[PDB]
């Protein structure tokens, strides 16, 4: 299977490398001879002999258009006929494509700054990522301390771990004994023993996390600092950091780098992404995690070294085991989209659409639009809209379905054929008008995008159908990631219409899609309540809440699943309503806020729960028992009697310490917050035992009974002791415990004030102590 592809240039010409892994073994293809090309929209065909004549300068070298043919292609939805320039090297394309460009003769060029290696992949029809091969992998990750005062990884490194199929291990030159820990001379020693480890088990595949921003720029910097060869490349390469938009991105050659942040970042949400937070989501076992304060703390001192070295294996371990999830799933998008890993994985979903849709244009004939320069660049950018939203109807409600469009989105493109190329047409025999905007999209003849999503969606379902006939599970695991990829690329088209970097970006479209969707919306809710007699409780764009007041559970069920069947007669197309699910009880507070219990007893919240960066486990224990009540229980009265009783237990210091703990992961140095707040006071009490915290760490610490302003007192958690450290109780009543609970229990009635007992040492500053949203 191919791994990636790039390009060498020898003695001036371009030479394509072709990385493969096959029966066991890795090899480089090379090709060299793949020509560069462009597409010029010439006046008069004459034109051609000056453009064929036409040369500019690259380091002194005469570069030239070395051949011209017209080729018949299609575009903007009709027959164009263009020229195809063709050159000897990639980087030729530029300093000549401004003086083509200037020709009175040529009104413009196209696809001219497609990169060469991508450009390969796409005319020669190859797929990355194909095939039963199987890649070896390896996980890693690294422990550094840090000084305040300093530049970028003047630090050392003190610990490297890995991760494999045989384990996972801990290289390290402090003095340590245990049995996954591999001990040596110096921190360049344990660099080395690396690049030597790495070598020679020889993985396809290194997994990260976050390894683009931190992991591999420390590696080299400090490389650079102690004069080691940094090596891990498989034809003798230094990993090359990339221009990757505002931050940077690492390759490695031979090797593909699995960084598993973008990943995470752009599958599931969550506040603080923290590897523990990642790990807790999608596995559902508890993390034991060590926090920076104590790791920081076995550096210097060196009591608490053991556990440090358990939590770097574990790092490893996780990541790993993280990294054996997610890559089938972006070994599929690769192979979905056409291109390399390194760059699926690293792509927003807007890219990964102009991904496929340049190989699908090149197998259908279709000229590509350009990006836009600039000032377009800028024009799309301004530009909002707002969304749908059937507020809701307060309180307590039961027997509650849930119905959302199948595909809504996508539906409304292929069923109303929206596309650039269809837009307000000239002469069109048939056309659907968009609600609102009132755009024509004409349906004489398919549009290009409308025809691929057709395609997708079809497959989609074929996958589907053969997962579900599949008995033997590890087909039926791969069937299903093959959906799944589907499905992410076909919601992505949406977006892609109004993605600003867009080459088929089309706002009309946007705006048509998003009102058709709003028109569908309510159409079938309006008809829910008059024709079903339903109450709809809640409304998105990802679908309503409904139920039949007085209906059991099952003439709901009953009633909903006729609904499906009448609305599904009269919606166009394959616009088509579904049954998501049921849920015995819920509420809803407001747009994308709700808390619903299926019949599993599981809570689903939305909008609702701790996305603060400083949280603690008595705001989110305190929190899950008012929703437990409220819906487990259906008791009302027993939340809001749960929450005085927590802000009275807290006034007379009877909540045990371990539940204070706030965690925070924090956005810079902590000598330099904002002046009033705990974390100054974290910062003397751990330069006083010569500790500093990485900007990026979570550090854990209680917030104490002080002389100043409330919250200014708090100390790192293992410094506390229950005689001479009394916790401020104000603080974690007003900052952490209600703020968590007042948004919910607002939407029932209850203010502030009902949270506490009339009587239990109030201190008037609620207002103040809120967090400001
Ligand atoms: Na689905």
């Amino acid at each position: 299977m191919i791994l990636d592809t790039d390009y060498i240039t020898e003695d001036g010409k371009p030479v394509i490398r072709i990385f493969k892994k096959e029966n066991g073994e890795f090899k480089i293809d090379y090709d060299r001879n793949f020509e560069p090309y462009i597409y010029a929209l010439l006046k008069d065909d004459s034109a051609i002999e000056d453009v064929k004549k036409i040369t500019a300068e690259r380091h002194g070298t005469t570069v030239r258009v070395v051949r011209a043919e017209k080729v018949k292609k299609k575009f903007l939805g009709r027959p164009i006929e263009v020229w195809k320039l063709y050159f000897t090297h990639p980087q030729d394309q530029p300093a000549i494509r401004d003086k083509i460009k200037e020709h009175p003769a040529v009104v413009d060029i196209y696809e001219y700054d497609i990169p060469f290696a991508k450009r390969y992949l796409i005319d020669k029809g190859l797929i990355p990522m194909e095939g039963d091969e199987e890649l070896k992998m390896l996980a890693f990750d690294i422990e550094t301390l840090y000084h305040e005062g300093e530049k970028f990884a003047e630090g050392p490194i003190l610990m490297i771990s890995y991760a494999d199929e045989e384990g996972a291990r801990v290289i390290t030159w402090r003095n340590i004994d245990l049995p996954y820990v591999d001990v040596v001379s110096t921190e360049k020693e344990m660099i080395k023993r690396f690049l030597k480890v790495v070598k020679e088990k020889d993985p396809d595949v290194l997994i990260t996390y976050n390894g683009d921003n931190f992991a591999f720029a420390y590696l080299k910097k400090r490389s650079e600092k102690l004069g080691v060869k940094f090596i891990l490349g498989r034809e003798g390469s230094e990993p090359k950091i990339q221009r990757m938009g505002d931050r940077f991105a690492v390759e490695v050659k031979g090797r593909i780098h699995f960084d598993l942040y973008p990943v995470i970042r752009r599958t599931i949400n969550l506040p603080t992404y923290t590897l523990e937070a990642v790990y807790e989501a999608i596995f559902g076992q508890p993390k034991e995690k060590v926090y920076a304060e104590e790791i920081a703390q076995a550096w210097e001192t060196g009591e608490g070294l053991e556990r440090v070295a358990r939590y770097s294996m574990e790092d490893a371990k996780v990541t790993y085991e993280l990294g054996k999830e997610f890559f089938p799933m972006e070994a599929q998008l690769s192979r979905l989209v056409g291109q390399s890993l390194w760059d699926v994985s690293r792509s927003s979903t807007g890219n990964l659409v102009e991904w496929f849709l340049l190989r699908k244009a090149y197998e259908r004939n279709e000229l590509a639009p350009n990006k836009p320069d600039e000032r377009e660049l800028a024009r799309r950018r301004e530009s909002y809209a707002g969304g749908y939203v059937k507020e809701p109807e307060r309180g307590l409600w039961e027997n509650i379905v849930y119905l959302d469009f199948r595909s809504l989105y996508p539906s409304i493109i292929i069923t109303h054929n929206v596309s650039p190329d269809t837009l307000n047409r000239e002469g069109c025999e048939e056309y659907d008008v968009a609600p609102q905007v009132g755009h024509k999209f004409c349906k004489d003849f398919p549009g290009f995008i409308p025809s691929l999503l057709g395609d997708l969606l079809e497959e989609r379902q074929k996958v589907k159908k053969k997962m579900k006939a599949t008995i033997d599970p590890i087909e039926k695991k791969l069937l299903d990631y093959r959906q799944r990829a589907i499905k992410i690329l076909a919601n992505s088209f949406y977006g892609y219409y109004g993605y600003a970097k867009a080459r088929w970006y089309c706002k009309e479209c946007a705006e048509s899609v998003t009102a058709w969707g709003r028109q569908y919306i309510e159409t079938t809710i309006r008809e829910i309540e008059e024709k079903f007699g339903f109450k709809v409780l809640y409304a998105d764009t990802d679908g309503f809440f409904a139920t039949i007041p007085g209906a059991d559970a099952e003439t709901v069920k009953k009633k909903a699943k006729e609904f499906l069947d009448y609305i599904n007669a009269k919606l166009p197309g394959l616009l088509e309503l579904e049954y998501e699910g049921f849920y015995k009880r819920g509420f809803f507070v407001t747009k994308k806020k709700y808390a619903v219990i299926d019949e599993e007893d599981k809570i689903t919240t939305r909008g609702l729960e701790i996305v603060r960066r400083d949280w603690s486990e008595i705001a989110k224990e305190t929190q899950a028992r008012v929703l437990e009540a409220i819906l487990k229980h259906g008791d009302v009265e027993e939340a809001v009697r749960i929450v005085k009783e927590v802000t009275e237990k807290l006034s007379k210091y009877e909540v045990p310490p371990e539940k204070l703990v706030i965690y925070e992961q924090i956005t810079r140095d902590l000598k330099d917050y904002k002046a009033t707040g705990p974390h100054v006071a974290v910062a003397k009490r751990l330069a006083a035992r010569g500790i500093k915290i990485r900007p990026g760490t979570v550090i854990s610490y209680i917030v104490l009974k002080g002389s100043g302003r409330i919250g200014d007192r708090a100390i790192p958690f293992d410094e506390f002791d229950p005689a001479k450290h009394k916790y401020d109780a104000e603080y974690y009543i007003e900052n952490q415990v209600l703020p968590a609970v007042e948004r919910i229990l607002r939407a029932f009635g209850y203010r502030k004030e009902d949270l506490r007992y009339q009587k239990t040492r109030q201190v008037g500053l609620g207002a103040w102590l809120k967090p400001k949203t």
